[PDB]
């Protein structure tokens, strides 16, 4: 599925993303349009032979199983078809857990380098929270 932007923005507020570490719903939402455009179904390649999935494109180096990437970890405890559902459960969680693990969203490339230190505010405008 590809989520509306106030769409996404309600339904990671439900799921705890907002003020989740410190981090404003502006920033998750932000880092979904330019990691995914917003698509649940969203693949990509990496050089080192991992792959990055879904929404929030979560790679397969470190978080999820895709039964491909040999030698590498699976913190999150998912296969990573799980992170491509309608249903963001998944991602939202395994995001919590990768956001924890030290360097906050600079885990995300897209929103190190397009959503950091913006008015990522702008993206949860005129959305009914
Ligand atoms: C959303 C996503 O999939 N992002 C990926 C990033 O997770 C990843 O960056 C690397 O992440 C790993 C795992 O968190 C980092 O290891 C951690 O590093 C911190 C210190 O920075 C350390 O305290 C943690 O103990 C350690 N984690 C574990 C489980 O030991 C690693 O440092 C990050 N490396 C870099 C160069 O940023 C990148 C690269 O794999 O990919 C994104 O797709």
């Amino acid at each position: 599925k590809v989520f509306g932007r106030c769409e996404l923005a309600a339904a990671m507020k439900r799921h705890g993303l907002d003020n989740y570490r410190g981090y404003s719903l502006g920033n998750w939402v932000c880092a979904a349009k330019f990691e995914s455009n917003f698509n649940t179904q969203a693949t990509n390649r990496n050089t080192d032979g991992s792959t990055d999935y879904g929404i929030l494109q979560i790679d397969s180096r470190w978080w999820c199983n895709d039964g491909r990437t040999p030698g590498s970890r699976n913190l999150c405890n998912i296969p990573c078809s799980a992170l491509l559902s309608s249903d963001i459960t998944a991602s939202v969680n395994c995001a919590k857990k990768i956001v924890s693990d030290g360097n906050g969203m600079n885990a995300w490339v897209a929103w190190r380098n397009r959503c950091k230190g913006t008015d990522v505010q702008a993206w949860i405008r005129g959305c009914r929270l």
